């Protein structure tokens, strides 16, 4: 996938994990990984423009908080991408959204109790794959900052 030629063009240091998908977070059933370490990624549209987009990473039973989220990358709102506008800017479907090899690369902010964990897992970009990988590396590779965007 784009994001694990990714990991592997820049010569990152990752443990990919696979799973069979049986055709919210199956990954971290399937792989039995505790929940607060399987993060989910979800894109926000800036100011409601379905063309600018921005990526967030999040454990998977978190909820992103939008004020929170507008606040991290420094707009004055934000509202949830639509599904399409999602898929033609990542080159992925919901249910394999990787924060990494993205078609359109993007600004990226990974909720701060990441940096609780020696390693975190994302999607590697489709079902029944998972990328394990440490919080500064995955922060690296996109450039990305940790603040935090959840609620509760």
């Amino acid at each position: 996938t784009p994001a694990i030629d990714l990991l592997k063009k820049q010569k990152i240091p990752f443990i990919l994990h696979t799973y069979d998908h049986d055709p919210g977070d199956e990954a971290a059933e399937k792989l039995g990984i505790d929940p607060n370490r399987s993060f989910k990624t979800l894109l926000v549209a800036e100011n409601g423009d379905q063309k600018k987009l921005a990526c967030f990473v999040l454990a998977t039973a978190n909820m992103l908080n939008l004020k929170k989220a507008a606040k991290s990358i420094g707009v004055k709102k934000v509202e949830m991408a639509d599904k399409d506008a999602a898929q033609k800017s990542t080159g992925y479907l919901v249910g394999g959204i990787s924060p990494l090899g993205q078609k359109k690369r993007v600004k990226t902010v990974i909720n701060s109790t990441a940096l609780e964990f020696e390693t975190i897992y994302v999607s590697g970009g489709k079902r029944g794959l998972s990328v394990e990988i440490a919080p500064q590396d995955l922060a690296k590779v996109l450039g990305a900052e940790f603040t935090d965007i959840v609620d509760e």
